[PDB]
């Protein structure tokens, strides 16, 4: 099964719907089910990469593509004052779903430290 | 002046030193002067891109390169239990230095929300 075998795989194969913001041959962007800011969406690759520590060097462009799509969607959503992009890796990072995903949060002042 | 005209530009041209972890033709990684976790370093491009919202599509590979170098340095530093990567954009994002930089934090349980 393409898209991997996580909850994200089902979204990718459209077995389950989501508030899809954007989609191309390489990735898909959709709103987070538990937003932590007025605007909070995810950008995930269609290719199954379980975590960033498992990405290959060949995956560079694709990883760079998620940030480019993230900045574009953020513009469409009108995040004029900025935003924060976050990739969590492993238990200390706070990763629960093992399929790489980039968080884009905005619409409020993000604080420091970032968790 | 190459490397841009921010504090990071000076680090890039080596006008001012830093705890450099890694360097190649495309980027440089060094520890944060105000760490927010046991391990907290930055990965910055040598090319001056002021912010993520200003990156061009051609910048994809390079942006993807920062995450790949970040995951490699994290491995060398022994962040076995994971980490969090963060890119701040603009005022709401918390960006103070206008030269793109990726934060890699680890060595402790990162919390949620990420700021």
């Amino acid at each position: 099964r393409p898209g991997g075998d996580t909850i994200f795989g089902k979204i990718i194969r459209k077995e389950i719907p989501a508030k899809i913001i954007f989609e191309d041959d390489q990735c898909l962007a959709f709103h987070d089910i538990s937003p932590q800011a007025p605007t909070h969406f995810l950008v995930i690759p269609k290719k199954h990469i379980s975590q960033i520590s498992a990405a290959e060097d060949a995956d560079e462009s694709l990883l760079g593509h998620l940030m480019i799509v993230g900045k574009k969607c953020a513009a469409d959503l009108g995040l004029k004052k900025g935003y924060r992009m976050v990739v969590n890796e492993g238990s200390d990072g706070g990763q629960s779903v093992y399929h790489v995903h980039l968080h884009v949060l905005g619409g409020r002042q993000m604080n420091w430290p970032p968790g």
